[PDB]
């Protein structure tokens, strides 16, 4: 089993070109995550010499 | 076998800045994934000593 958790910043950039309209932009933000694998395995190995 | 649960929080933000048309939106998420993974193997080894 495994349990994880995540952190992030955010960020955009992105200003407006037209005939007429000018602008800007920016950002922000957090992200986290919570994986819950629950992984069950099997084997086989048949050796000789 | 494997079958895994990934919950996710998260906070967002953006804005746009202009003259008067200024936008902005901060924001959140919550999302899961039901992702059931399975994977077969076949494998072989000839050793020689």
């Amino acid at each position: 089993t495994s349990r994880t958790h995540t952190s992030e910043v955010h960020g955009n950039a992105e200003v407006h070109a037209s005939f007429f309209d000018i602008g800007g932009s920016v950002s922000a933000g957090f992200s986290n995550s919570n994986s819950s694998t629950v992984a069950i395995d099997h084997s086989l190995s048949l050796a000789g010499e």
